[PDB]
């Protein structure tokens, strides 16, 4: 049967980005990775099997994959090579992904808005908005 996380499932392509270089700077990403990652045009592939959600990010820069259960912490190696402890929950229909490392924290929110999947990335004060559409 259906679940509310159904509206996220599918294959999504990046269609716009704003402020991503400044977000990456705030996170601590170095120059060369920021340039190559900022050029990426990832696809995001989201699937669900039982309680396990899988999110893949695929681009010329990096191919990543995370699988998780809502509310249950996991260790993640990010595309920019941070080793983080992540927890993802659903808060009023928004997937909220918190990454903790070296005493720092960033939050990535994913929500459905019209036919878009909007990704908002926040690192102290700095937000980047990345908009995806169905592939
Ligand atoms: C903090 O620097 C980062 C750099 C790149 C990535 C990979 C990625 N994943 N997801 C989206 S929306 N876009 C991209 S390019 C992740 C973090």
């Amino acid at each position: 049967g259906s679940h509310m996380c159904d509206a996220f499932v599918g294959t999504w392509k990046l269609v716009s980005s704003e402020n991503f270089d400044d977000y990456m700077k705030e996170v601590g990403v170095g120059f060369a990775t920021r340039k190559v990652a900022g050029m990426a045009k990832p696809n995001m592939i989201i699937s669900v099997n039982g309680d396990v959600i899988t999110i893949k990010s695929e681009s010329t820069f990096k191919n990543t994959e995370i699988s998780f259960i809502l509310g249950q912490e996991f260790d993640e190696v990010t595309a920019d090579d941070r080793k983080v402890k992540s927890t993802i929950t659903l808060d009023g229909g928004v997937l909220v992904h918190v990454q903790k490392w070296d005493g720092k924290s960033t939050t990535i929110k994913r929500k459905r808005e019209d036919d878009k999947l909007v990704v908002e990335c926040v690192m102290k004060g700095v937000t980047s908005t990345r908009v995806y559409e169905r592939a």
